[PDB]
RNA sequence: GGGCGGGCCCGCCC
RNA sequence: GGGCGGGCCCGCCC
């Protein structure tokens, strides 16, 4: 298994790096390319079907899978992906159940899994069988500790590394094409800021860096870097960053 | 060193009068020196045992609830506590096992069988540890009894003692009375069994057409009218697909 | 001791 | 789509 980590300045900037190196791989492979990329959440991974299809809907079959997905359609998809030798399943840490797919070229990683563990489970699903088979971890700085954890507790390391800035281009090709409303952007983000407040603890993370950042993916996605989550006084209370100068960086309070 | 033992009564509800006596008995017999762990189908009908057992018993003993649906504090804490105890009944759901290993408990008592044939064992484990002698007690009602036959065929256990339990009218009215809950809690209590024993028919080789109707039954027994059916919606019959069903005609009554 | 919310997953049944 | 049971992780209040 050949694992690489392509590290961003930001948590969304994850997303493009992403969708880039589908882009590269399709290409390459003309269209002959099957692929899993984990996620975090569940309306993360909707959100991230949505981009990926009105990217590559044309090109590849882009498969939607995790834990509310009903039993029979879990099924028959994944008989179905079982079957092609092209198209991207996206999902989050689904058992193993049935989850052995042949033919897989690479597994991808938007931000680290909810635990250790599972980094070991992700990338098991490619070069198997005598195939060879990639592994990409798209990080953003503030995640980077989980790496040192791989090591001093699984001791696993990632070989290559690299950096990632997107460019103008990517950053509107993709934005353009998200049709979702800001009512949704903030329900995905907040997804996220509950997942990576849980495991802050287990991979030695900052609170004061990383959940801001996370946040701001909101402004990023509705291309306004400065705009906050709105939220009711009462809400943030329900999350319990309300006295704090970390809600007051993440969120905008609107009680009136 | 288990002393296993199996009380048939003719009805299911009739499972929780022989309990509660079998539990006066020892309590009698030990001084109030008794401890034991009393396994249960469903987590509102675990809480609903608490209640008799509590009004039975409460003087004498510390009666315990623990199931999945209690917060991960309250569950370190009062494992803790049970382990400390000599004395104390711990009413719960087949949960854990993180870490329940309870020293010197006396008896397993087991209200209708357990969701799968496997757990039986994990049960009665909970008791005779370490060289000390211990005893189970399985009440079902006459329905359940192809539990026992599949046990010997797959399992190859043989409970030694039987016993068929019918319940003083004394009994019935000293528990009945003690029952604070009100009609439209008993038939939450009942919908819960109904759909526990309804995923476990296969596996055990019941009759449905038996089974169900029985387990409903509960419902009149418990609120006193035996032939008292249960009230919910034909939009609710249509959820549960016992619409179109003489079954649910016999559990059932309609008002749509 | 009591109360409440959130993220992910598993098994079984209709 | 719904139901029953369970596992892991996190936050708040008294």
């Amino acid at each position: 298994i050949d694992q690489s980590v392509v590290i961003s300045e930001k948590f969304a900037n994850s997303i493009f790096a992403a969708v880039e190196h589908i882009k590269k791989q399709i290409k390459e492979r003309d269209s002959n390319y099957k692929a899993i990329i984990f996620a975090p959440t569940v309306k993360f991974t909707s959100f991230l079907c949505s981009i990926l299809k009105n990217e590559f809907k044309k090109d590849l079959p882009i498969l939607e899978f995790h834990g509310k997905i009903t039993q029979n359609k879990r099924t028959s998809l994944v008989k179905r992906f079982k079957k092609d030798e092209s198209g991207i399943l996206v999902c989050t840490d689904v058992g193993a159940r049935g989850m052995d797919f042949p033919n897989v070229h690479e597994v991808l990683q938007i931000g680290v899994p909810s635990e250790l563990a599972n980094y070991i489970h992700r990338i098991g699903r490619t070069a198997r069988s005598g195939k060879e088979g990639s592994s990409v971890l798209f990080i953003c700085k503030d995640e980077l500790p989980f790496v040192r954890e791989l090591e001093d507790a699984k001791n696993i390391v990632i070989a290559k590394q690299e950096k990632y800035e997107p460019s103008e281009e990517i950053k509107s090709e993709v934005l353009e094409a998200v049709t979702e409303e800001p009512e949704d952007i903030s329900d995905i983000v907040i997804s996220l800021i509950s997942s990576y407040r849980s495991c802050i603890k287990e991979y030695r993370f900052s609170e004061r860096r990383i959940l801001p950042e996370i946040a701001s993916t909101y402004g990023v996605l509705l291309n306004d870097p400065q705009l906050k989550i709105p939220v009711s006084r009462r809400f943030l209370d329900k999350l319990g960053l309300s006295r704090s100068p970390i809600g007051k960086a993440m969120f905008e309070i609107r009680d009136y």
